[PDB]
């Protein structure tokens, strides 16, 4: 079983799994049932931006999603990740469609992570930035229906030639290099991630959403994790 | 009256002002009376490192001080700085000595601040790093007894030719450029700061401490702010 | 007399001062007479981007200007800046108009500079980024006709209410903090700068151009340095 | 056959392969026979620092090696890498010993690479920094005799339990993620790399040296490339 920590933009309220009554941001720790959520007003066909922040001092995971018109939603959860994740992890983006559907299109993604040790600095750090994705992007590991290069963007879930989103689709993109997320001997571990995205739906009720996630290095898409499970978890426990 | 927000390494417990019974880290908002403190075991003559982190999402100010031997102390306080500081500020370091004394020596200082707007990025950012200070460091504004260039370090308070710390001393160093700390239209404002320091005392009970601070751009040392007031505040209110 | 090193985007050929027979990029060292130039096809009304790069190892100053359509021009010149500039400098943008005119609009500007010493690192560095300029941008020093905040941009030369460029105009913007550009004891000093710009003209030939420059810290606009002198030099020597 | 571009710190002059009559820095393009070299006074047992810089504008590859005592050597070579390397590459460190020997210890290594496209920015970038290496450093690919974790350092070539260097040894470390080094449509591609190293020898002349290199993504150590071939090239052509 993979170990997953994620921030979800959940466009589809499955109330059966503890989802709220409306599209939402949520913080998911080893469960599809968010530890915390906040109401999110999703704008169809508009380009949004998500920022994720964490530091080992405050031990608080925070996320915000905003649109150029000023609408934004934030969620924060107090958690000590030293106690959750493995020392080494990979980070990525995941997206799905269900019975209902949407394009899950990533326009850009950047990430920064830092470890300052008991050695008093001698800091290790990683930063990457993608503002365009080519057809062969060798520094990304693509899983599922994810493709790169279409209009210089990353399409996480299946889209036809004419731009129409497909249902029952799942895809993920992980950064090629492993990340050293924490160390018992680290005095501070902190990271932030940013991505811009475009969700569009022709039909009623888009679903199911997009998530930024951190997993064990060897993580792969759990079976039947399409739709409401967001390509992250094998079940709703 | 200046507006001050600071993180204090308070080596001297003035219990009269609400200081704890022991040297401590503290978070000070417009008052010398910390909103929150944590016990700190100060190691005389050892080089320490302080990290300060804040983000507008979690709205939590965090600080940690550590030594190479693994000892560290952390403190966090939930605060919305949009409601405290002016839109534009300056950042700096301050240090003092009282009746008792210590060297306040800064070995290195770095800082990073970012504003992502309602414009959806078009981000503004500032970063600077000093790992050595020359005799004339033009990008620093020195106030009080602060000097640069001695052994490539920044000495915040008065030290004689032979290295002996002087009492009743106060000094500050501010970065030359103003910083845009928040904007009503900003979706995220975040910053972090790091500095390494060396506190040494020949006599009993070093005092009074060192602080990292953010103030209105025109801030200058309040009169009689030496000793326990840390060159920050005009009084103990 | 100021000491000026600049990269010019010269939209107007003043053959009398050694300018080429067409708009051009040029490298100017202590003279309006470029040490090296390259032909530049300026696109009226289009948004361009300039990048400038230098390092103390190769001791080569390089610049490129490009447009989204793929047109670009580059120029490089071998030079040891240790022998030209003062140890401490300021960096800025300058623009002018003359008998002929153009808007000199800066959309964004970023800069990074680093000094790695004989101390083996203990590196000092500065980075800033502006992707929007507000009406009161405290970390910029504005000289001449330069204004900030109009459509979130920086307008270096005078523009009327209705958007019409004015003739015989000059303006500069300098970053507020001084920059430590070289040190006798530095093993490497390197910097890069980037800005995006929009030049528009209603009338016949636009003039006179925009430059990125580095000067002594107290540099101010030389008298009569409008038009072909680009606000940088007091004469054409 | 791999495609290799490297900067060599050649501690052993093999005059038979065009090496100079003294230890030297060199720039090697697809050949062990440096295109350019500079005399290098290697200090046995001292910690050195190497910096490497390149940009697509100046199209000049530069390198400097320095020690804390102020001794340094630099070498530069004009080259258009667009015409040499594949679009995607990996970067790494290599070292060898031969008949003669030395420790090839890396203390720290950082790297930054950036591509600004014809799209006008939408920049892609990668940065990493190692200031300590643990026993299991998952973001490094180790080849040959290379090991990590001994005193928090990276030992590229074989060293016994007691610290004694072994002869006829070769080892390399490559960053785990591929790097997009150029693109036909990029307006600027630039990178820099820095590492600190410790070379020690008990016996008479140390050999054979350490190199920073860029290769095709699937590059592996060519057979018999120990000693003077530095683990990079299959022959001396
Ligand atoms: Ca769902
Ligand atoms: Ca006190
Ligand atoms: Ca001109
Ligand atoms: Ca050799
Ligand atoms: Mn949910
Ligand atoms: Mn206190
Ligand atoms: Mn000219
Ligand atoms: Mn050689």
């Amino acid at each position: 079983a993979d170990t997953i920590v994620a921030v979800e933009l959940d466009t589809y309220p499955n109330t059966d799994i503890g989802d709220p009554s409306y599209p939402h941001i949520g913080i998911d720790i080893k469960s599809v049932r968010s530890k915390k959520t906040a109401k999110w007003n999703m704008q169809n066909g508009k380009v949004g931006t998500a920022h994720i922040i964490y530091n080992s001092v405050g031990k608080r995971l925070s996320a915000v999603v905003s649109y150029p018109n000023g609408d934004s939603a934030t969620v924060s959860y107090d958690v000590d990740l030293d106690n959750v994740l493995p020392e080494w992890v990979r980070v990525g983006l995941s997206a799905t469609t269900g019975l209902y559907k949407e394009t899950n299109t990533i326009l850009s993604w950047s990430f920064t992570s830092k470890l300052k040790s008991n050695s008093t600095h001698e800091t290790n750090a990683l930063h990457f930035m993608f503002n365009q994705f080519s057809k062969d992007q060798k520094d990304l590991i693509l899983q599922g229906d994810a493709t790169t290069g279409r209009d210089g963007n990353l399409e996480l879930t299946r889209v036809s030639s004419n731009g129409s989103p497909q249902g029952s689709s799942v895809g993920r993109a992980l950064f090629y290099a492993p990340v050293h997320i924490w160390e018992s001997s680290a005095v501070v571990a902190s990271f932030d991630a940013t991505f811009t995205f475009l969700i569009k739906s022709s039909d009623s009720h888009p679903a199911d959403g997009i998530a930024f996630f951190i997993s064990n290095i060897d993580s792969s898409i759990p079976s039947g994790s399409t739709g409401r499970l967001l390509g992250l978890f094998p079940d709703a426990n």
